[PDB]
């Protein structure tokens, strides 16, 4: 309706003051430079581990860019493959003890196998009843129609495991599709109850773990995996590889790394990873270097500098999430009004932090979504935390 | 399905699909034990993909910006060299135009919001999909159907286009310009003829038409349209005969952001999906600067002259098109399975469709013509291909 009105002048109103659809230029130290030549340290990346800036990574993309001499890693669009994308999807079901595919992004993933999930072809022919937590990421749920066409779907409020238990005792077969850490909220999967239903009634858990993969769990192997051990037959995940784990593109897990059937299901699906482009070469040998490293020692150690930074921001700044483990912290302001002029009062101070405003929130629930990385130094955050209080002086 | 899988595992049996090889300089492939043969499918029409310029402006971007994602850690802005590839192609194409990461995500982005009538003044129009219209597409209508009426009429019925548009205040046409299976070409006459009386919202998937159609490569649909209107939506892949990598969405005239804005701030994948990394813009930005020169125009004689050649060697379904796309009709599955395994140790890959790709009993192998097959390619491909009549 007429809120388009109020939310057009939001989005007007950001753009205006440079808080939105701004041209910056990557700067080494998670900062963000301007025409001007001004500087800002990024509060805001979703970069959690900083493996954006790493160099073994860049490299390792020069030189699969530089060595294929080939951007496509199909052999020009045909149903045939690199050895450098079987080399990315092997490094990746080493890490992760799965059989795993790339794409071109996590949308992707989940638009490839959300409608072959409902229709009943990787639970043993029957259709399950798809059951969507309320706050599932849009790439999934804005996919219900599709999956309404071959089955019932479902949504259920947040994280409500009794109401998932009940369509369980109802139904022969069930799938919940919802995110592994949500990133408003501050939330979690209940992954107790959900392994509980899974064994008491062969429940199908589908996870978008996005925010999960790298900063949680040994390895990074993410939230759900690391709870898990090693993955079953009942369990897909979906992730995007450009938030922190550095790279490009999205993946799906499909499954235990010995059982070809649903990758050999999905593939052969009319969807995306059928008919839509493969990562490019620069990407893949990104991925690569990462799986490496995220073996590596590497990886414990940006975890543990992570968990410095979350402690050292959340003994300096009251913020929602303010105790959790999960890097990201909402400075809740109410006012989109307000919100925006903060964010603009705050970057001319050296500090970009991202206003979410209606419609992206609720009204009267905007603020600034700030996001804890390992490359942020003790500095940054004192600074940080330094400017937001003299700015409510 | 079955059987149909049945015809995978042959497939993938026979090494035709589904298998690991390195590319080879010339439009070649080389398998593990060292068979090089020509590709006779591939998708880089122009020959772009070998193009030494686009790989090295790759390489600089990624070099120069020392970082893969264009976004700055994915927050609300962008990098230069995003802008700079966005001007490129708008430049090009004359037209505001934006990149996703796929030609997919562009349709994902934009259906749903041009079924609600974001787009056509807060009126919602009678969608309307050509039965041919691409999967990326076509498997988006129950989106589309939640927000308005949906129709899919037969391939190119402009005629029952036309009395749909006479019966509702407001249509839109989804099609493809040029068709991969079939050989045909949207109706451009009569689609624009509509569009001028009824006021018809055409949207086209270019795909198969950036590059290899139109002065500059502009496509089939502004090569005759000339300049686009605010009446008219492209999205295209421009990793097939541009020789870059992701998508694209043409809007609409490069003067009005209205567009832009509106699927922006809408709840789809041009929000919160990743967008292009580094390498690819500027692949982007160095492929528009090369379909700007006079190279372009070359590469295009060069395959209409590898077409030509093709068409008096071989008898294929298209033969005549200017579209370099054939079809060498087997039927039979495993014929066409054979036929795809014995060219390709004969030193030429052709793919093979098979059931359900497409029908039961229209088998065949799927052959593009690309600017970078020399004369020699072509002559002993007709030859092989000959033999095996034999
Ligand atoms: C290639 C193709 C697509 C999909 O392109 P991607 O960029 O790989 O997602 C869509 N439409 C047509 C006609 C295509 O040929
Ligand atoms: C990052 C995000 C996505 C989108 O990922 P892309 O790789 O850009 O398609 C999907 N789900 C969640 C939870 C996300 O945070």
């Amino acid at each position: 309706k007429k809120l388009r009105h109020l939310s057009d002048g939001y989005w007007d109103s950001a753009a205006r003051l440079g808080v939105h659809g701004a041209v910056l230029q990557a700067v080494p130290g998670g900062r963000l430079s301007a025409p001007d030549g001004r500087v800002a340290v990024n509060m805001s990346s979703y970069s959690y581990l900083g493996l954006d800036e790493s160099p073994r990574i860049i490299d390792a993309a020069i030189a699969a860019l530089r060595s294929n001499m080939v951007l496509n890693s199909s052999l020009g669009r045909v149903r045939m493959t690199l050895p450098l994308l079987e080399e990315a999807e092997c490094a990746l079901g080493d890490l992760f003890g799965a059989d795993v595919a790339t794409l071109n992004s996590c949308s992707a993933a989940a638009w490839a196998t959300l409608p072959v999930l409902a229709s009943g072809l990787l639970t043993d022919g029957v259709a399950p009843v798809m059951v969507f937590d309320k706050r599932a990421h849009f790439c999934m749920a804005s996919l219900k129609s599709l999956c309404a066409d071959e089955t019932r779907v479902e949504t259920i409020r947040h994280n409500d495991v009794d109401a998932l238990a009940d369509i369980c005792r109802k139904n022969k077969r069930v799938a919940y599709v919802c995110d592994s850490v949500y990133s408003t909220g501050g939330t979690l999967a209940p992954l107790e109850e959900l392994f509980a239903l899974q064994k008491e009634f062969g429940l199908f858990l589908y996870f978008d773990e996005a925010h999960s993969t790298s900063v949680i769990g040994d390895m990074g192997r993410g939230y759900v995996l690391d709870r898990m051990g090693a993955i079953n037959d009942s369990t897909m995940l979906i992730t995007s590889l450009n938030k922190g784990f550095g790279a490009s593109g999205g993946a799906i897990v499909f499954g235990p790394r010995d059982d070809d059937r649903k990758r050999k299901i999905i593939q052969r699906s009319s969807g995306p990873l059928m008919w839509s482009q493969r990562l490019n070469t620069p990407a893949l040998g990104a991925i690569i270097e990462s799986a490496k490293l995220h073996r590596s020692e590497a990886l414990p150690e940006l975890q543990a500098k992570l968990h410095s930074n979350i402690a050292l921001f959340d003994g300096l700044v009251r913020a929602a999430g303010q105790g959790n483990s999960v890097p990201i912290r909402y400075l809740e302001l109410g006012s989109e009004v307000d919100t925006l002029e903060a964010s603009a009062y705050l970057f001319d101070n050296g500090f970009y932090v991202e206003p979410d405003f209606f419609p992206i929130v609720s009204r009267g629930a905007a603020g600034l979504r700030a996001r804890i990385r390992s490359s942020m130094s003790t500095a940054d955050i004192e600074q940080f935390a330094h400017v937001w209080h003299k700015l409510g002086v």
